């Protein structure tokens, strides 16, 4: 039914290779091509994928393969836009049969007939490799002296581990949107953008079918795309405008959601600190010496959208009890009014921030210790060195 | 030690204990169940031996039961509170889908210790089977209240899709790796992850005193190791460290406010000299934005390498002018490029917009140059913003920028 490696070893001189654009975020323009493996046969081109991923196959009869692929590739780029960038996969199982050298060298030949070799992006998967990543990092170290860049495919799918990935010090790291088709992953990806951020590694988010994809690629650092949402493999180059004002318009609308929402929590911060603010100034002219007096009174006050109440120095020493709300009514819980926070991530510059401030302001949402729901927590500087905290739920309005 | 010397002697294998320490109180929270054998007169470990890969599965579970039987035992004497970790191998444990272990663990159950105290410790590095068929059993053990930690988080078994998809209680880190370079980062996007999902990182292998300060200052909560208390075979006062954690703590309180209060400082003197240059250059000027910053670049000359502007919608307004080996350059093409995909960027737009001041960012990679920089953000009349990121050659002179 399918294609079989004889058909493939037989018909060589049919071999051809395939295109698809990458583009750019900063632009919205054709920034390079990814070199795909193609084969016309029985008057139709079909895929070399499975051939290339088949270990059934004598690896001698593969580099015949990839050699005329790469060379009629490169060949293209000749006579084109010499910016252009130029992804090609190699199996670096395959690659160190020689430490490369081969490989370098037709890389080598083609800087000596017009191609920087700084445009050569070469595609690898970390948790394929064999072998000591050591002796692989070196190589690709030695091949960076010359610009030529590295990025790492398939992050976290199989045996994909991030230390050695952080090792191999990549230039591109390129995410797929498999495992997004489901609340989770956003955080995943979230990650991965702010990974990247401090190891220098730009994004490239492969696959984008539909258009819920091109905006989760957009809003998590997203650098580079890639996909049939935006443009299908052909044998031609495009026009390196060809999707500009496309894509100009949907980045236009991704950056106004995102300030909307940006616009909202703030507006909502500033109408929640003004509610405490006015229950703060209120209930503190009244007998409340005890501190634990004050928390029963405030979480009365506030328009039962508070969770969970409770004071602290400016050391994170916890010097009240928590007052829980579950069902619409308080519990008194004198059994925290012990505990240290100063560990926890943003704590300790939170109370150095409202030192300059003097402000209250929200965190950001993060998942509740005990409940395990989604929460932000406000922050509200008090007179004499202390600091109130509220716990506040979902807002999934 | 002979497979054979330890299988004979099934009796007089025994449990261990090492306490886990709690970071609000500084007191116990449980103990690894830890597995020994006296030998010769001798206590020695089992390690060497649940590692060997010629001893079937019976024989390495046989000496498994033993110990893990009579170390509930012990803990039906203790604190009802006591967590319980247990290090389980997930082949010997997949190979009845569970089933055996958690009837091992309703006995218990049933003798009066609560499921939810019971800490199952899993190491995704050694499994040969079907990765989500772990990951059934395991959500299944879930709905018993059992608690989930992840083992080599960092290391070997760094993959966040795979976190996420478990969602496990507890993340345990070993810190023997650390004796920033990449492993640092890697720490701490798996750390952020973690605040949001609610897996709380247990740092293991804390033999140092500045290991335990990484934790503590890396989201910590529960700590473990020689540095705190080596593993014995009697559970420990329950305060036993508390007034040396208390005041270790206090160290590192002190240490990190000085930290952050000169990054802070820093920023304060910078807004101000910026604030300067710019009102000062514009002030009765009428020339230009890419002109304007030509001449802004000269006078920060000292402390800058890159200098351009952009709108609230993140497209820059001008080229860049960019300092190369000592001389300034104007790169005109990168105007009307787009920033906002960038992590940040709208909101710190909205943060300046908002506040009305300028601050640096934190420490990142530029992507063209490949040092270590900061960037600092300002706010201009007409809702326009300037950006100045700054060599690692002035960070470095600067105190405590790195």
């Amino acid at each position: 039914a399918m294609l079989d490696p004889l058909d493939i070893l037989t018909n060589i001189d049919d071999v051809l290779p395939y295109y698809q654009a990458i583009f750019s975020a900063e632009e919205q323009k054709v920034v390079g091509y990814e070199v795909l493996g193609r084969i016309l046969a029985d008057s139709e081109i079909q895929s070399l994928g499975p051939f290339f991923l088949d270990a059934g196959i004598p690896e001698e009869y593969k580099l015949e393969v990839d050699n005329r692929i790469i060379r009629q590739a490169l060949d293209r780029f000749l006579e084109a836009d010499s910016d252009l960038l130029i992804f090609m996969n190699q199996d670096a199982n395959l690659l160190m049969l020689d430490h490369g050298e081969s490989f370098l060298e037709l890389l080598k030949e083609y800087e000596a007939k017009g191609i920087e070799l700084h445009r050569f992006v070469l595609e690898i998967t970390e948790h394929n490799f064999e072998g000591d990543i050591e002796q692989l990092y070196h190589m690709l170290a030695y091949y960076r002296t010359y610009g030529i860049k590295i990025a790492v495919d398939n992050i976290g799918k199989e045996s994909s581990n991030l230390d050695r990935i952080a090792l191999l010090s990549p230039d591109l790291l390129k995410i797929d949107l498999q495992a997004l088709k489901s609340p989770s992953y956003e955080h995943v990806l979230y990650s991965i953008s702010l990974l990247a951020r401090k190891i220098g590694a730009a994004l490239l988010y492969e696959d984008i079918e539909a258009n819920f994809q091109l905006q989760y690629a957009w809003r998590n650092g997203g650098r580079y795309f890639q996909g049939y949402y935006l443009v299908s493999p052909s044998e031609t180059f495009l026009e390196r405008d060809v999707l500009k004002q496309r894509l100009k318009t949907e980045f236009h609308q991704f950056i106004t959601h995102e300030k909307k929402k940006l616009e909202t929590v703030y507006e909502h911060s500033e109408q929640f600190y003004k509610r405490v603010h006015q229950a703060v100034t209120s209930l503190r002219k009244n007998n409340l010496s005890s501190d634990d007096d004050f928390i029963k009174k405030l979480a009365e006050e506030l328009t039962d959208c508070s969770f969970r109440i409770y004071m602290c120095d400016e050391e994170g020493d916890q010097l009240t009890g928590n007052v829980f709300k579950q069902d619409g009514e308080w519990i008194y819980q004198p059994e925290y009014a012990e505990k240290n926070w100063s560990w926890r991530p943003y704590f300790l510059e939170n109370i150095m921030r409202m030192r300059n401030l003097r402000k209250g302001f929200f965190s950001d949402l993060y998942s509740d210790l005990e409940t395990g729901e989604m929460i932000r927590t406000f922050s509200y500087p008090m007179d004499d060195q202390m600091y109130l905290f509220i716990d506040l739920p979902y807002s999934y309005l």
